[PDB]
Protein backbone atom coordinates (compact mmCIF):
# COMPACT_ATOMS: atom_id res chain seq x y z
CA UNK A 1 0.00 0.00 0.00
CA UNK A 2 2.92 2.42 0.66
CA UNK A 3 3.40 5.35 -1.79
CA UNK A 4 3.98 9.15 -2.04
CA UNK A 5 0.26 10.03 -3.05
CA UNK A 6 -1.87 11.98 -0.09
CA UNK A 7 -2.97 8.90 1.23
CA UNK A 8 -0.15 6.45 1.15
CA UNK A 9 2.76 8.70 1.74
CA UNK A 10 5.98 9.68 3.87
CA UNK A 11 3.56 11.15 6.64
CA UNK A 12 1.46 7.70 6.64
CA UNK A 13 4.30 5.18 6.69
CA UNK A 14 4.77 5.47 10.50
CA UNK A 15 1.59 3.18 10.73
CA UNK A 16 3.11 0.20 9.28
CA UNK A 17 6.79 0.68 9.55
CA UNK A 18 6.80 2.02 13.18
CA UNK A 19 10.92 3.01 12.83
CA UNK A 20 10.15 5.67 10.26
CA UNK A 21 9.72 7.74 13.33
CA UNK A 22 13.12 6.26 14.66
CA UNK A 23 16.49 7.86 15.77
CA UNK A 24 18.68 7.07 12.64
CA UNK A 25 16.26 7.78 9.36
CA UNK A 26 16.63 9.37 6.34
CA UNK A 27 16.91 11.69 4.70
CA UNK A 28 18.07 14.60 6.08
CA UNK A 29 19.16 18.10 5.54
CA UNK A 30 23.09 18.96 5.36
CA UNK A 31 24.24 21.85 7.33
CA UNK A 32 27.22 22.22 5.25
CA UNK A 33 28.35 24.59 8.55
CA UNK A 34 27.82 22.21 10.89
CA UNK A 35 29.36 19.55 9.15
CA UNK A 36 32.81 19.15 10.62
CA UNK A 37 35.52 18.09 8.08
CA UNK A 38 36.93 14.60 9.14
CA UNK A 39 40.40 13.91 8.91
CA UNK A 40 39.72 10.17 10.37
CA UNK A 41 38.42 9.20 7.04
CA UNK A 42 40.33 7.28 4.35
CA UNK A 43 40.33 7.77 0.41
CA UNK A 44 37.04 6.99 -1.07
CA UNK A 45 37.23 4.12 -3.68
CA UNK A 46 34.42 3.18 -6.11
CA UNK A 47 35.39 0.48 -8.91
CA UNK A 48 32.77 -0.27 -11.22
CA UNK A 49 35.06 -1.32 -13.67
CA UNK A 50 33.85 -4.72 -14.00
CA UNK A 51 29.88 -3.64 -12.95
CA UNK A 52 27.45 -6.00 -14.75
CA UNK A 53 24.43 -4.70 -15.02
CA UNK A 54 21.56 -7.11 -15.64
CA UNK A 55 17.74 -5.63 -15.51
CA UNK A 56 15.45 -2.78 -15.44
CA UNK A 57 12.42 -2.60 -13.34
CA UNK A 58 9.43 -0.75 -12.66
CA UNK A 59 8.70 -1.10 -8.92
CA UNK A 60 5.33 0.62 -8.40
CA UNK A 61 7.51 3.43 -6.62
CA UNK A 62 10.81 3.95 -8.80
CA UNK A 63 12.51 1.70 -11.37
CA UNK A 64 15.99 -0.11 -10.79
CA UNK A 65 18.63 -0.67 -12.59
CA UNK A 66 19.94 -4.33 -11.00
CA UNK A 67 23.59 -5.74 -11.17
CA UNK A 68 24.71 -8.98 -10.89
CA UNK A 69 26.05 -8.92 -7.17
CA UNK A 70 26.97 -12.83 -6.76
CA UNK A 71 30.87 -11.97 -7.22
CA UNK A 72 33.05 -9.39 -6.45
CA UNK A 73 32.56 -6.74 -9.42
CA UNK A 74 31.13 -3.29 -8.56
CA UNK A 75 32.29 -2.59 -5.17
CA UNK A 76 32.77 0.63 -2.60
CA UNK A 77 34.81 0.98 -0.13
CA UNK A 78 37.30 3.32 1.71
CA UNK A 79 36.13 7.08 3.02
CA UNK A 80 34.00 5.99 6.37
CA UNK A 81 33.27 2.38 5.24
CA UNK A 82 34.84 -0.77 6.97
CA UNK A 83 35.37 -3.45 4.10
CA UNK A 84 33.87 -4.02 0.99
CA UNK A 85 30.43 -3.30 -0.35
CA UNK A 86 28.99 -4.88 -3.00
CA UNK A 87 26.56 -2.79 -5.60
CA UNK A 88 23.06 -4.13 -5.94
CA UNK A 89 21.46 -1.85 -7.98
CA UNK A 90 20.55 1.86 -8.27
CA UNK A 91 17.43 4.06 -8.50
CA UNK A 92 16.35 7.59 -8.60
CA UNK A 93 14.07 10.10 -6.75
CA UNK A 94 12.36 12.86 -8.83
CA UNK A 95 10.30 15.62 -8.41
CA UNK A 96 7.03 16.55 -10.90
CA UNK A 97 9.39 20.19 -10.82
CA UNK A 98 12.80 20.69 -11.31
CA UNK A 99 12.36 22.67 -7.80
CA UNK A 100 12.05 19.39 -5.77
CA UNK A 101 12.99 15.98 -5.78
CA UNK A 102 15.78 15.42 -4.10
CA UNK A 103 15.55 13.59 -0.43
CA UNK A 104 18.61 14.60 0.60
CA UNK A 105 18.62 18.60 1.02
CA UNK A 106 21.88 20.70 1.48
CA UNK A 107 21.63 23.87 3.72
CA UNK A 108 17.63 23.03 2.71
CA UNK A 109 18.69 23.43 -0.93
CA UNK A 110 16.28 20.98 -2.77
CA UNK A 111 17.77 19.24 -6.20
CA UNK A 112 15.52 17.95 -9.16
CA UNK A 113 16.55 14.41 -8.16
CA UNK A 114 18.63 11.96 -6.34
CA UNK A 115 20.99 8.78 -7.86
CA UNK A 116 20.92 6.10 -5.02
CA UNK A 117 23.87 3.42 -5.55
CA UNK A 118 23.35 0.96 -3.23
CA UNK A 119 25.72 -1.79 -1.80
CA UNK A 120 25.59 -4.33 0.79
CA UNK A 121 28.64 -5.28 3.40
CA UNK A 122 30.33 -8.26 1.80
CA UNK A 123 30.99 -9.92 5.29
CA UNK A 124 27.24 -10.44 5.89
CA UNK A 125 26.90 -12.60 2.55
CA UNK A 126 23.70 -11.35 0.61
CA UNK A 127 21.47 -8.06 0.45
CA UNK A 128 19.21 -9.92 3.12
CA UNK A 129 20.98 -10.43 5.79
CA UNK A 130 23.04 -6.91 5.33
CA UNK A 131 19.27 -5.56 6.19
CA UNK A 132 19.75 -6.86 9.88
CA UNK A 133 23.09 -5.18 10.41
CA UNK A 134 23.76 -1.50 11.70
CA UNK A 135 26.50 -1.70 8.98
CA UNK A 136 24.81 -3.71 6.26
CA UNK A 137 24.70 -1.43 3.63
CA UNK A 138 26.32 1.74 1.93
CA UNK A 139 24.56 4.01 -0.48
CA UNK A 140 25.95 6.77 -2.63
CA UNK A 141 23.87 9.63 -3.61
CA UNK A 142 24.71 11.85 -5.96
CA UNK A 143 22.30 14.94 -6.88
CA UNK A 144 20.79 15.92 -10.12
CA UNK A 145 20.40 19.40 -11.44
CA UNK A 146 18.75 20.23 -14.67
CA UNK A 147 21.24 21.73 -17.49
CA UNK A 148 23.27 19.81 -19.56
CA UNK A 149 22.40 16.81 -20.56
CA UNK A 150 24.28 13.82 -19.21
CA UNK A 151 25.36 11.24 -21.34
CA UNK A 152 25.75 8.26 -19.54
CA UNK A 153 22.40 8.66 -18.27
CA UNK A 154 20.69 8.67 -21.48
CA UNK A 155 20.26 5.06 -22.06
CA UNK A 156 18.67 4.66 -19.05
CA UNK A 157 16.13 7.19 -20.81
CA UNK A 158 15.68 5.37 -23.57
CA UNK A 159 14.30 2.34 -22.10
CA UNK A 160 11.80 3.91 -19.74
CA UNK A 161 8.98 3.62 -22.88
CA UNK A 162 9.83 -0.07 -21.85
CA UNK A 163 8.89 -0.17 -18.55
CA UNK A 164 6.09 2.92 -18.02
CA UNK A 165 4.17 0.86 -16.16
CA UNK A 166 4.40 -1.00 -12.20
CA UNK A 167 5.81 -4.79 -12.74
CA UNK A 168 7.09 -4.30 -16.29
CA UNK A 169 11.25 -4.67 -16.74
CA UNK A 170 13.60 -4.99 -19.37
CA UNK A 171 16.80 -6.23 -20.40
CA UNK A 172 19.85 -3.92 -19.41
CA UNK A 173 23.28 -5.39 -19.71
CA UNK A 174 26.24 -3.74 -20.64
CA UNK A 175 25.67 -0.30 -19.02
CA UNK A 176 28.73 1.24 -16.74
CA UNK A 177 27.50 2.94 -13.87
CA UNK A 178 30.47 5.21 -14.04
CA UNK A 179 29.48 7.67 -17.13
CA UNK A 180 26.65 8.23 -13.34
CA UNK A 181 29.58 10.31 -11.41
CA UNK A 182 30.62 13.63 -10.97
CA UNK A 183 34.21 14.47 -11.29
CA UNK A 184 34.41 15.31 -7.98
CA UNK A 185 34.17 12.48 -5.13
CA UNK A 186 34.03 14.62 -1.92
CA UNK A 187 31.13 13.42 0.03
CA UNK A 188 29.24 14.02 3.43
CA UNK A 189 28.73 11.06 5.34
CA UNK A 190 26.20 9.71 8.32
CA UNK A 191 24.62 6.82 9.53
CA UNK A 192 20.95 6.57 8.54
CA UNK A 193 18.31 4.11 6.87
CA UNK A 194 16.68 3.36 3.83
CA UNK A 195 14.44 6.33 2.80
CA UNK A 196 11.64 4.08 1.68
CA UNK A 197 9.41 1.39 3.78
CA UNK A 198 10.70 -0.95 5.56
CA UNK A 199 13.24 2.10 6.15
CA UNK A 200 15.43 -0.28 7.70
CA UNK A 201 18.39 1.73 9.89
CA UNK A 202 21.09 -0.31 8.04
CA UNK A 203 22.25 2.48 5.98
CA UNK A 204 26.26 4.43 6.07
CA UNK A 205 25.27 7.43 3.63
CA UNK A 206 27.66 8.50 1.46
CA UNK A 207 26.46 12.13 -0.40
CA UNK A 208 28.52 13.65 -3.29
CA UNK A 209 28.96 17.05 -3.03
CA UNK A 210 28.96 17.77 -6.21
CA UNK A 211 25.77 17.57 -8.36
CA UNK A 212 25.69 15.59 -11.69
CA UNK A 213 24.08 17.79 -14.84
CA UNK A 214 21.29 16.42 -16.50
CA UNK A 215 18.66 17.92 -19.30
CA UNK A 216 15.59 19.04 -18.39
CA UNK A 217 14.36 15.88 -21.36
CA UNK A 218 16.33 13.52 -19.62
CA UNK A 219 14.53 14.32 -16.25
CA UNK A 220 11.26 15.22 -18.36
CA UNK A 221 11.13 11.54 -19.35
CA UNK A 222 11.61 10.29 -16.22
CA UNK A 223 8.26 12.35 -15.40
CA UNK A 224 6.45 9.77 -17.95
CA UNK A 225 6.38 6.57 -15.96
CA UNK A 226 3.31 5.48 -14.04
CA UNK A 227 2.89 4.51 -10.30
CA UNK A 228 0.37 1.99 -11.55
CA UNK A 229 0.02 -0.99 -13.24
CA UNK A 230 -0.78 -1.39 -16.77
CA UNK A 231 -4.64 -0.91 -17.95
CA UNK A 232 -4.53 1.03 -14.91
CA UNK A 233 -5.68 4.71 -14.74
CA UNK A 234 -2.31 6.90 -15.45
CA UNK A 235 -0.86 8.11 -12.27
CA UNK A 236 2.46 9.58 -13.48
CA UNK A 237 5.56 8.48 -11.09
CA UNK A 238 6.81 12.08 -10.02
CA UNK A 239 7.98 12.89 -6.30
CA UNK A 240 8.56 9.67 -5.20
CA UNK A 241 11.11 11.41 -2.45
CA UNK A 242 10.80 11.42 1.42
CA UNK A 243 11.23 14.63 3.10
CA UNK A 244 14.05 15.27 5.53
CA UNK A 245 13.60 13.26 8.69
CA UNK A 246 15.10 14.25 12.82
CA UNK A 247 19.08 14.16 12.49
CA UNK A 248 18.36 13.74 16.54
CA UNK A 249 22.03 12.47 17.84
CA UNK A 250 23.82 11.96 14.76
CA UNK A 251 26.52 14.10 13.09
CA UNK A 252 27.75 14.51 9.53
CA UNK A 253 30.93 14.47 8.42
CA UNK A 254 32.75 15.91 5.38
CA UNK A 255 35.46 14.24 3.82
CA UNK A 256 36.79 17.70 2.51
O1 LIG B 1 3.14 6.66 -4.80
C1 LIG B 1 1.98 6.59 -5.14
N1 LIG B 1 1.35 5.49 -5.21
S1 LIG B 1 -0.20 5.59 -5.80
O2 LIG B 1 -0.23 5.06 -7.16
O3 LIG B 1 -1.15 5.12 -4.81
C2 LIG B 1 -0.12 7.35 -5.87
C3 LIG B 1 -1.10 8.26 -6.25
C4 LIG B 1 -0.77 9.62 -6.27
C5 LIG B 1 0.52 10.05 -5.93
C6 LIG B 1 1.50 9.14 -5.51
C7 LIG B 1 1.15 7.79 -5.51
O1 LIG C 1 14.57 3.43 -2.18
C1 LIG C 1 15.58 3.28 -1.50
N1 LIG C 1 16.41 4.26 -1.37
S1 LIG C 1 17.81 3.90 -0.56
O2 LIG C 1 18.97 4.20 -1.37
O3 LIG C 1 17.75 4.37 0.81
C2 LIG C 1 17.46 2.17 -0.62
C3 LIG C 1 18.24 1.11 -0.17
C4 LIG C 1 17.75 -0.19 -0.33
C5 LIG C 1 16.51 -0.42 -0.95
C6 LIG C 1 15.72 0.66 -1.37
C7 LIG C 1 16.24 1.95 -1.25
HG1 LIG D 1 19.69 -2.46 10.11
ZN1 LIG E 1 16.59 5.71 -2.79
Amino acid sequence: HWGYGKHNGPEHWHKDFPIAKGERQSPVDIDTHTAKYDPSLKPLSVSYDQATSLRILNNGHAFNVEFDDSQDKAVLKGGPLDGTYRLIQFHFHWGSLDGQGSEHTVDKKKYAAELHLVHWNTKYGDFGKAVQQPDGLAVLGIFLKVGSAKPGLQKVVDVLDSIKTKGKSADFTNFDPRGLLPESLDYWTYPGSLTTPPLLECVTWIVLKEPISVSSEQVLKFRKLNFNGEGEPEELMVDNWRPAQPLKNRQIKASF
